[PDB]
């Protein structure tokens, strides 16, 4: 199963949870909303420490939820829990460290890693797809899909994390994931699968163009704003291709781009099923 660990043995194996960056020989890898995770050494074993930081009872519901949802869901797109810690008012969750970190860090170079080529962005994607095709086949909807939470391995397989706001039409009263991400149904409550497809569509725009979803210094801030400017003709999807590649083709990119702009329908009824999208994205190769 998975291995119950003291606060104070993870506490040393994050040096003190070392805020400074692994790139400069601190130990913190990445931050969210819920937590910021360090990298550690665990028996030799390099391991990703999320240490939780919204109600307390509310944290304790996703640190729950996630053990739930990792000790059923096991795929090579999936990330791996080996354990976690709940003495305390602290709360840690333990993985297997992930060596090239997250897609919108590769995206963004973050810490001078090279541009990923368009193969293996094409790879990235139909990884990404059959991680969230293994999740809805088991009835879990993930709430959260964005570039931040699909993490590579050390052949760049992509994997998805972070299922503390897993869900197995159904409104809720509390309002959560990233708006940039966010299809306009999950911006009002409802919690539906077709939710992740609509933000998949966001993140193959991400891969399409290398621009975060998100930018506050940037015309348009939003990603989606740049879509729409290419439906009603005024750009098109070669005028936004991310410029750190050379292995890219028009015809794979637009492929993609159908892809995503099928994903991108308002209606979500729409909005192809993950089946769809990921036979779609193995056409397209
Ligand atoms: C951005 C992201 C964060 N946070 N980074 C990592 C995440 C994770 C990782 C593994 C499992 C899980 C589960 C959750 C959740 N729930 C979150 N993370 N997680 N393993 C490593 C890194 C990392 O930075 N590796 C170094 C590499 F990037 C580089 C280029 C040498 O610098």
């Amino acid at each position: 199963r998975f291995h119950s660990f003291s606060f104070y043995e993870l506490k040393n194996v994050t040096n003190n949870f070392d805020e400074r960056p692994i790139s400069v020989g601190g130990n913190k890898m990445g931050e969210g909303g819920f937590g910021v995770v360090y990298k550690g050494y665990v028996n030799n074993t390099t391991v990703a420490v999320k240490k939780l930081a919204i109600t307390t009872e509310e944290l304790k519901q996703q640190f729950d939820q996630e053990i739930k949802v990792m000790a059923k869901c096991q795929h090579e797109n999936l990330v791996e829990l080996l354990g976690f810690s709940s003495d305390g008012d602290d709360l840690c969750l333990v993985y297997v460290y992930m060596p090239n970190g997250s897609l919108l860090d590769r995206l963004s170079c973050l810490d001078g890693t090279p541009p990923l080529s368009w193969h293996m962005r094409c790879k990235i994607a139909q990884g990404a797809a059959n991680g969230i095709n293994f999740l809805h086949e088991n009835h879990h909807i993930h709430r959260d899909i964005k570039s931040a939470n699909i993490l590579l391995d050390e052949a760049f397989t992509a994997k998805i994390s972070d299922f503390g706001l897993a869900r197995a039409t159904v409104m809720t009263s509390r309002i959560v994931g990233t708006t940039a991400y966010m299809a306009p149904e999950a911006l009002r409550g409802e919690i539906t699968p077709k939710s992740d497809i609509y933000s998949f569509g966001v993140v193959l725009l991400e891969i399409i163009t290398g621009l975060p979803a998100v930018d506050e210094h940037r015309e348009p801030q939003l990603l989606l704003d740049i879509k729409e400017e290419i439906e009603d003709e005024e750009k098109t999807i070669e005028d936004y291709i991310d410029k750190k590649m050379n292995d890219a083709d028009s015809t794979s990119v637009e492929a993609m781009y159908s892809v995503a702009s099928q994903c991108l329908h308002e209606k979500k009824n729409k909005r192809p099923d993950i089946k769809k999208v990921q036979q779609l994205l193995q056409e397209m190769t």
